[PDB]
This record gives structure tokens, sequence and C-alpha cells, in this order.
């Protein structure tokens, strides 16, 4: 499956549609696609990619800085995050966990 991604920068005003496969980590398509976004680790161990849900569904299963009432919030750590459905996602939100 390939899914439709859609970046909101809420702080900037723009929007960019991206099409992430099923088993790629969206901040790694968004960068293919040509739309740089916030990142230090790359390996979920941190929160400068985090980004919050509007909607749709991600398996994160391989982050390891969020807790679990951020997940249920919405929070995701996009450089390892693969979409599981078509997904709405708010970038640049670590403000919001600092
Ligand atoms: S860049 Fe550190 S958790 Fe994603």
């Amino acid at each position: 499956a390939t899914f439709k991604v859609t970046l909101i920068n809420e702080a900037e005003g723009t929007k960019h549609e991206i099409e992430v496969p099923d088993d790629e980590y969206i901040l790694d398509a968004a960068e293919e696609q040509g739309y740089d976004l916030p990142f230090s680790c790359r390996a979920g161990a941190c929160s400068t990619c985090a980004g919050k849900l509007v909607s749709g569904t991600v398996d994160q299963s391989d982050q390891s800085f969020l807790d679990d009432d951020q997940i249920e919030a919405g929070y995701v750590l996009t450089c390892v995050a693969y979409p599981t459905s078509d997904v709405v996602i708010q970038t640049h939100k670590e403000e919001d966990l600092y």
C-alpha cells in the first residue's frame, strides 16, 4: 500500500501532499519528495521530529521518547513513523512537549 500523507505546518500556514509507502518512514519520504522537516537523532529517541495527528494512523513502534499519554494525544515521532492509513499530520510540534 502507498498512503497519502498531508503535512501541515501551522505556524507557516503551509500544506504539502506526499505519498508514503507502507514500509517507509514519513520523514524519509517527505525528504525524498523535496520537503525538509526537523530532525536530530533519527532514532525515535528525541522529540525534534515530533508531529501531531489530525487524522489517520501510524505505526511508530520503533519510537522510545513519547509516553503513552503523549501517544494517546496524537503525538508522533515522524522519523520512525510508518503510515498505516492516509494521514493528516501537523509538523514542527516539538515545542508542544518541552
Ligand atoms: S529525530 Fe529524534 S525522535 Fe525523530
